[PDB]
């Protein structure tokens, strides 16, 4: 009961990212597109049963407002303890316990965002605590808690 203007920014950043056409609905395919680049493999029944979950209308697409529905459940419920680590491994492929510049950037364009090498280096700094140039999962959760 309240809504933020940051926390609609967050949204819409996704929604445009998942929303390949832009047309204001997700597919199956643009669903599953998102997830096969994170490194996983959902079937087209596993991605239908998550639309349904948060089909309003039950149009069978993911629409703008449904979509914050969805977000609110896993950033504003889940994710606490043995679920970042599972978000860990997806940024830090190799599993050494530091996510570099290239993991990072590799991860935000396989989303949508395909941003420069030189502006991720600029993120990774900006939670790099120990100064080593990297970022752990200690310094991770650490961010993952901040603005
Ligand atoms: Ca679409
Ligand atoms: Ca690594
Ligand atoms: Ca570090
Ligand atoms: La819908």
């Amino acid at each position: 009961d309240q809504l933020t203007e940051e926390q609609i920014a967050e949204f819409k950043e996704a929604f445009s990212l998942f929303d390949k056409d832009g047309d204001g609905t997700i597919t199956t395919k643009e669903l599953g597109t998102v997830m096969r680049s994170l490194g996983q493999n959902p079937t087209e029944a596993e991605l239908q049963d998550m639309i349904n979950e948060v089909d309003a209308d039950g149009d069978g697409t993911i629409d703008f407002p449904e979509f914050l529905t969805m977000m609110a459940r896993k950033m504003k419920d889940t994710d606490s303890e043995e679920e970042i680590r599972e978000a860990f491994r997806v940024f830090d492929k190799d599993g050494n316990g530091y996510i570099s510049a290239a993991e990072l950037r590799h991860v935000m364009t396989n989303l949508g965002e395909k941003l420069t090498d030189e502006e991720v280096d600029e993120m990774i700094r900006e939670a790099d605590i120990d100064g080593d140039g990297q970022v752990n999962y200690e310094e991770f959760v650490q961010m993952m808690t901040a603005k």
